[PDB]
């Protein structure tokens, strides 16, 4: 496969329809070694399921609020691996206010600040953390949304988030680039997970984007698992600093007239 | 003047060299009624000198880190003035080291939080403060940089904070939008301020723009203050949600080669 | 007024919804002396009578498809006028079948060139004809429209006539830019005038964007007409290479869902 | 391979220099069956050769100037596939002075007609002559430069050319998705081609992005050749009006300061 020998570390698989699980299966299809992260101990079984699906046991607690789990997270997995080929950072929380109805009704500094730390800071944070284990040709990956480029209703303060999150690909591109790190991120188009369930009215976005998408279709955790596999492989080298869509063209429409 | 009875407050005039104070300048021109904010005692002589310069004795307190102070600010102004017209976010702040060499190495949870919170949060919030005594034809204006579209050498952690404010702004039109209010954003050319000497080799960046951009020329604080005031009048009563790049037009361009 | 002084020829004045008959009377409103161009001898008469109600005397037929009338165009008016301040680019034609229905439906290779001839070309080639007569702080003004940056049903043909149209803005600015010369756009949003009325359901999008920008109304021609003059004066000396929406917000949401 | 029985024809495949020749290396390897076009009966037996190296005998001339040269192109290939998964649209060409030194300089009506004409109506042209033999999950990818986005000295005519192709490619991601066929460019950073040998001052650009881009590399048309393969694959089905930077993250940077 195309991720042959390539070793990826995998975070936010919480369950079956999370968009780290399609990453990971087409990451592991393609021949690569994998780990996971977690957070909260009631889900330590159901990582190590979800691991031992894709042929590994390396799972690590890491709750990227906390400083001291980002770096006890890289010390762990470097008792198991030399060298780190590949980071997928699958991670967004905002509080359920700072999602839902007007964004100046659900913005306080606490709200905001919580968004873009974990949403945002978490993932340079991550990359700073790995940078002694990183492979020279590594490659690092986020998930970003719409919501970052234009006002989307409802997202708000994720909005926000994901415009700091999508900045943060092009300093980390210049910063690791000399070494030969790339870094990346696919902006997704709407999938119902857990996460996305926190947004008000998401289920009118889904349906929107199935009805005035250029391809008339929702995409799927496979197609963006399988534009994130080939982001974190050699077939990618050319490739750092972007932002690629996964979203059936959506992004690039003026929908819904 | 086109601002004729307008009534707008200013954060962020700290010397002559200021944006806000070119701002000011066009603003007293075209007939508006002006109010100002500092930070810090020491600058309460200096900023009354300023306003005095305008016509005004209109002067506050508010360092945006303090949700007392953003709440007292209005109330302060709410004796002076019913309803506010205009308001000029031009305020920014990063540690000394999120702003210098390496984006990583600069890069902690701290900087990362204290950047957004004064350079990125503090325009909606002061946007949700002013809405009660704001005007249905208000206009909110905040500065932004290049840094927020593409990475620049050492502005590192404020690129990621532009970025999000870039955002605000329109999550911020379409919530204020529906009551009239405008809100928008100038992308100015590097201009020699306080701030700007804090980010490292601002002088390399500055020569660069004035050798490179289409006008072969840097911009001043009087080019942006005109096209602030146009932004704040009604002449511009069909713009909201935008980024108005004011920089020789080196944004358009791909310079140096 | 901000214009005072200022030469300025308009192309594009059909009738009294035309966005050039906004700008026109935001123009001589701030002081301008102005000229106009006309095409087909049938419309000699009603030309004239807007350049009388503007001081104005001074029209010349053009027919932007034609290199002789192009050239006759500024031979005619440097008879009267030295020098040019200003030039307002309003003109855009693509035949009916290559803006309704399906892009491909619409499309040959005689529609797309005569879409981008009249609607891309002819800018820069009256800024090239102009060039010799061009006052070294002139500023040239053309409209272009969301269907550049996103697929706009129905846009069709005139979508890559626009974009190609806001790329030689950016190549004029480089150009023009050394001389002093600043080049622009205004990305207007929809108003019924006789060129819109050519494009299949322009009904459909003007009643989508009075009810999903964000200010909740569609722009008028004076407010396009005052972002005009702004860019064609010296407030506006600081931007280039600019494309400035005037469309109460819309380009920057994802409205309907 | 990810292109196994995906049939593919191949524009534009001059030398083993072309950015096509990557792309043609890359979809062999990964199970595709080619075919190849070429203009000029002096190239006939050159991409004949290069066929065979791809195992293929099925080479079509065309010359996109000529209505009756690209209707002879399908009906030609339809004689041998009964589908088409798969064009590739790697041909772009301006005359001399319009890609050297002043863009005013260098633009006339006809070298604006002609760099529109050869660069950006062929490939809408193109996909409409293939559309009744193009399967439903099809993929079609054009090639690109960031002189469409910001003005790039020299590129001149070009980037306008290239603004209405990248244009073009949304336009066409919605006249053909509801089928399910895709529509993507590669935005390609600077490599040493035929045609790249034209535009003026080549080599400083490709130093300056050796220099400047972040990974401090120039790409390949093997790493093009990647990543257009998997545009052209069902890996990218959820990916379409995509303009994706292949440039070792070039367009995202302000370099050389
Ligand atoms: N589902 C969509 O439509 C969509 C679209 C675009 C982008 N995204 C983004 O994709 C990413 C993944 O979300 P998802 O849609 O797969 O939903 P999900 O709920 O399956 O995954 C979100 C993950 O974030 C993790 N997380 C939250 N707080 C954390 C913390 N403090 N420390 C570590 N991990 C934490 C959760 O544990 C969870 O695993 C997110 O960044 C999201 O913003 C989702
Ligand atoms: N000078 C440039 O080249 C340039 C270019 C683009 C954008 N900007 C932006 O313009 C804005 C103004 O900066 P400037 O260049 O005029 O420099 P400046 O130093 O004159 O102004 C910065 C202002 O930020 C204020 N500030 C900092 N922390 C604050 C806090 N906690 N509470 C309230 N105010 C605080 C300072 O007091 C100061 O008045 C900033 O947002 C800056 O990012 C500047
Ligand atoms: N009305 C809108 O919603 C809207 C929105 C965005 C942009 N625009 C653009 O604004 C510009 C003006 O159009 P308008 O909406 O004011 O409609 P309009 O019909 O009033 O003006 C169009 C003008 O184009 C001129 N024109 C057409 N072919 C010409 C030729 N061969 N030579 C010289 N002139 C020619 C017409 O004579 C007419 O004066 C156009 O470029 C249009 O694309 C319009
Ligand atoms: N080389 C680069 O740096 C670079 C970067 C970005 C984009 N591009 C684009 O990639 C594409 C391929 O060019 P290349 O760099 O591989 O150089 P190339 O010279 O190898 O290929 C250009 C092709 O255009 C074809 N062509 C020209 N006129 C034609 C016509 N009338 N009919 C049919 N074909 C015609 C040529 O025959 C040639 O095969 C072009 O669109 C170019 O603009 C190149
Ligand atoms: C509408 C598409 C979408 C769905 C889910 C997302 O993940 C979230 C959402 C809110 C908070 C945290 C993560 C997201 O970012 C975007
Ligand atoms: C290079 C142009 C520029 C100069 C000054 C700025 O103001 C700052 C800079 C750093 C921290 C806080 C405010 C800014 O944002 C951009
Ligand atoms: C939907 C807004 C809009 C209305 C009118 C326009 O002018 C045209 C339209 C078609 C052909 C020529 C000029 C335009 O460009 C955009
Ligand atoms: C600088 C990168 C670059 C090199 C070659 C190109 O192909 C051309 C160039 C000019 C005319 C026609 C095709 C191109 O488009 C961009």
């Amino acid at each position: 496969g195309f991720l042959d020998g390539k070793r990826i570390l995998l975070t936010g698989l919480l369950s079956n329809r999370s968009i780290a699980y399609g990453i990971a299966k087409a990451c592991k299809r393609e021949g690569a070694e994998l780990a996971f992260t977690y957070v909260g101990d009631r889900f330590k079984d159901r990582i190590t399921e979800f691991a031992a699906e894709f042929g590994s046991e390396l799972v690590f607690p890491c709750d990227v609020a906390d400083d001291a789990q980002i770096d006890a997270l890289f010390a762990s997995l470097k008792t198991h691996w030399d060298s780190l080929d590949g980071l997928v950072h699958s991670i967004g929380f905002a509080p359920r206010e700072a999602i839902a109805g007007d964004f100046l009704d659900g913005l306080t500094r606490e709200n905001f600040r919580i968004a873009h730390d974990i949403s945002a800071y978490s993932f340079p944070a991550l990359a700073k953390a790995a940078l002694p284990m990183l492979s020279d040709d590594a490659s690092l990956l986020t998930l970003s949304y719409l919501g970052a480029e234009r006002a989307i209703p409802n997202y708000n303060t994720m909005g926000l988030a994901k415009a700091a999150l999508e900045a943060s690909v092009r300093y980390l591109a210049v910063s690791l680039g000399a070494k030969g790190v790339r870094v990346n991120a696919i902006s997704a188009g709407p999938i119902k997970t857990l996460a996305a369930s926190g947004i008000k009215s998401f289920g009118k976005i889904l349906d929107f984007v199935e009805s005035n998408s250029p391809l008339k279709r929702n995409v799927t955790i496979e197609q963006v698992g399988n534009a994130g596999a080939f982001l974190l492989s050699d077939l990618a080298s050319g490739v750092t600093a972007e932002v690629m869509h996964v979203d059936s063209g959506f992004n690039a429409v003026v929908g819904g007239m």
